[PDB]
């Protein structure tokens, strides 16, 4: 038995954590599983943190698999043999209803059933149904809708950056440089009305008004203002 | 078997109570739990008053972690009659399934199964998740939307209220002095509008029409006015 | 043997990368490590990513307690074979000289060696000096010195880049919004005038003769006409 | 023994040259290397031409593999003469103190030590740290400094091209076109007006004073002559 | 043995920290060491915080002595087991190559031999020599260079003000009134026109250019306007 080691994991964590879903996590992978049982390719993915979207898609191509095996493969009766081995099913293939020793005398039985594979082929088609599906959500994509109120942009800005992977330093540069700068419009107009000294609540405040009725009438008057004037 | 003393249960609430949960509530619970049986530390995070958000992520963690110790402990299915100790399960380690008898022995028997001390590196895991994750409520961020009626704005301002930590007066003060400053610019300008003594129900009543057609109307004719005697 | 977890240990990394080396990370460890053996410890200090500097220290003030411990505790001479085992030096308590069976019998003799306990009370005290005396590195520092050359500038902001922890989104980002912005009021006049569209060839062959004979004789010239056409 | 081909090894070389370090090498070398003996992977490995920094990350990427292996895995202190053989340590798998014989011993033992894979997946961690940090110097990124000299500029510009991969008159095509349009803005001037047809002897006596006191002073003249021409 | 007690040691350190290396250090060592074993002594030594340059010298001084204690004493050749002890060497004095119970033994035997006393009388020299020949660095005493980079110069203020001996708030107004202060003319004039208000990342970005080509042109035209407009 070679189970993976902490370096191993923890390089498998940093490529998925740096290349959030990319294609270069598929050979990543094949190259830092080679060998591993069922239960270390499921120590393997629920070390990821955050994409739980993407987890959620391997999940499920995993339980299609194994669906798919259970299938095509039927169950004995089970005789007793002098080596009693059980034929592994899919949930077995993927750990889920497996032992790490059955896992093993699997791999290293004569003829061997190699399960560590046929699990690191179902994940690997997940990996990929993943890379081709799903897209990485950024601190730099939250964005105030025309119509949102400005403390719920403000809310989604902060739940997206408390998930996001950097340095405090780094966090607070982008509250200082986005924020302001995703915002709509309409509030974005008042923001750099304000000085830009202006802490979060006064920004609040002042955006509080945003699509009620007084701010609405406001604008209103605003531009007819112009044409009024030019007539 | 030293349990845990009123006195320290009394001060993990008031360290959670006052510092929510920064990371300082870390130590202390590490300070306050050295050599604490599983039940004691379940006992330690069901007096927690409040922040049932942050309850349930450390609930959550401490889920994942059970699981992950099941997977990757197998369960043996044969007793054994001398020594007879049951191998804790993940579930056994959080105390769910468990009894103290059988902690104590864990914790006691040769070798050591130190439950208590894989229970309290759970709850580290989950309160770390929760001060990365967790950002609690105050009555200073109950703010009016500038499309929500007054009404409804009160009723979670009170409700907020019901469950601050502070006694009654500062209460009154928070209700006198929040409450209106809090609001909306066209709701703000209405209660400004009335006198300082007015009630919660003049205030209400009076706020009963924002966003209405009458008070639209109102509104945007005042606007109009203004720009029209402009030119 | 409770061997250090993966997703311990991994929780340890991302403590030690998103708080880089604040105080908090010092009641962390030690959430993390309560029983573990000097090989855990290694382990955990080992998989942290970056902060050369860092554990460049640490590592000196484990060597200084090691040394200390050794001073303090002389050896023994005549080897005691039957129901005893050699006495642990500092380097047997750093790790260093130790096997992992040889730390479980101290851990597990009666009187026990707290060679574990020993070990973190040297990381720790490593970690306090490292709170006190090392401040990491980021992106944001990174700055163009008065007389310093784009092309170096340009070279050390892309390492810190390489070296950051971000998404490569984010790194764009940083790449556009920092590079020109932290570069000198030489080299930053010139890349304003180049215009936003400019690419990073295109502002390297504008700033390649800054500090060059023709550079400093047309700004002299710019500043002496200046100064003539006031009289 | 499946030894790699004369082919396979050439193509390996092939494709770290063609494509550097991209992480395109990543997946090549485990197709490359797949069922390979450490000895195998050694020979892969010291067949790279160049790129000596990326070759010194790996190299030290492969020794702290082969170090955190040796200290998780202990050494054996009595050998088994009758039916076995020696534990591998970090440089048995690394190949550096191990002989092919013992190699194919291990792989084929059982049960068996996948030396080939280890050192296969200490080999990949190090590419990908290559990938990571390491950035190749190219021909196209030799630029003069703003106060380097042009024969110092035009010895660093021949060396690269000589550590060039391309045919001659490639290479004859870089000189023609890639030094003077990669000269300082001083040095530039001067080449310009050297004309075409110069030779690299008259363009390097041309600007062999470029930054000496006569030329400081016939710039700086000129620039102060327009000057006070414009008043 | 009267072992050296933690408040002795404790006032020891006190006195260096607060004392620096000022003669009033020697009379407090020699009445705080009166009796003490070489161990003891180094404990003292090596206990000390920082003046790493301070010890060095003391550290020489003491080699010193070793070797000229061993110049003049000779080795004897035939040991005598029975009631005899080996006669101390230079290493054995200074405890590097002593043990506790030699050292008392030594200091016990008839007749006695003052190991404490004559590795006191060499740590007296090597004090002495650091108080005729050693000056402590202090905050107060970090100035910008006439052409140091400002940032040089803060990275090397606020690495000393973490090497000072002072509370958090004290460094703070440190910072506050000495940073500014201690800078040389050129980027004190350019602070000065900056404000009180502005920030350690604003004053950076206005002292990034200073020695410059554009901030040498702008200083050398003010003056030659200035002595221009006197004529
Ligand atoms: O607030 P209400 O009095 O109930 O009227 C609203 C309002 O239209 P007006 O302010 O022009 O009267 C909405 O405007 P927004 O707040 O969304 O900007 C509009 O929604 P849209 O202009 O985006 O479509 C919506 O619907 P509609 O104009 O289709 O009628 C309309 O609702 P009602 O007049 O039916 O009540």
């Amino acid at each position: 038995h070679q189970a993976i080691s902490p370096r191993t994991l923890n390089a498998w964590v940093k490529v998925v954590e740096e290349k959030a879903f990319s294609p270069e996590v598929i050979p990543m992978f094949s190259a830092l599983s080679e060998g591993a049982t069922p239960q270390d390719l499921n120590t393997m993915l629920n070390t990821v943190g955050g994409h739980q979207a993407a987890m959620q898609m391997l999940k499920e191509t995993i339980n299609e698999e194994a669906a798919e095996w259970d299938r095509v493969h039927p169950v004995h009766a089970g005789p007793i043999a002098p080596g009693q081995m059980r034929e592994p099913r899919g949930s077995d293939i993927a750990g889920t209803t497996s032992t790490l020793q059955e896992q093993i005398g699997w791999m290293t039985n004569n003829p061997p059933i190699p399960v560590g594979e046929i699990y690191k082929r179902w994940i690997i088609l997940g990996l990929n149904k993943i890379v081709r599906m799903y897209s990485p959500t950024s601190i730099l994509d939250i964005r105030q809708g025309p119509k949102e109120p400005f403390r719920d942009y403000v809310d989604r800005f902060y739940k997206t950056l408390r998930a996001e992977q950097a340095s405090q330093e780094v966090k607070n540069w982008m509250t200082e440089t986005l924020l302001v700068q995703n915002a709509n419009p309409d509030c974005k107009t008042i923001l750099k009305a304000l000085g830009p000294a202006a802490t979060l609540e006064e920004m609040m405040t002042a955006c509080q008004g945003v699509g009620g009725p007084g701010h609405k009438a406001r604008v209103l008057a605003e531009a007819m203002s112009q044409v009024i004037n030019s007539a």
